[PDB]
């Protein structure tokens, strides 16, 4: 069900939050 | 003011939303 694109998005979203980006900033952008 | 890490985060955010990820998933 999950495409390579969705898997890459999932992994980058996770890496962004682990790197310190706030959920609020995540939201705005 | 903006570090390399912050700049990379900004660029990846841009790219994620342009790729089609919803703001809702983004926030979740």
């Amino acid at each position: 069900m999950v495409s390579k694109l969705s898997q890459l998005q999932t992994e980058l979203l996770a890496a962004l939050l682990e790197s310190g980006l706030s959920k609020e900033a995540l939201i705005q952008a």
